[PDB]
């Protein structure tokens, strides 16, 4: 894998947890970002467990 994929496989797996799971989408967010994703890879990672989100929320969250 390349970094990128790294950075979103490990975002994917996290996103799946069933106490993240219950987490907010905010908090999810910032956590994302401290592990340095970008907003775009943050992006990615919501549509690749099937919990989809605009590019502009998550932009919204991090402004
Ligand atoms: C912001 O909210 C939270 C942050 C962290 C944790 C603890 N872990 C929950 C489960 C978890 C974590 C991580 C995690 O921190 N992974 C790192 C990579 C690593 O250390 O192996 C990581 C890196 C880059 C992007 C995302 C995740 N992965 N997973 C799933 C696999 O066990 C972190 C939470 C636990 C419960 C509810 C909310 C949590």
């Amino acid at each position: 894998h390349s970094e990128r994929e790294k950075r979103v496989s490990n975002a994917v797996e996290f996103l799946l947890d069933s106490r993240v799971r219950r987490t907010p989408t905010s908090s999810k967010v910032h956590f994302l970002k401290s592990k340095g994703l970008s907003a775009e890879e943050i992006c990615e990672a919501f549509t690749k467990v099937g919990q989809p989100k605009t590019l502009n929320e998550i932009k919204r969250i991090l402004s």
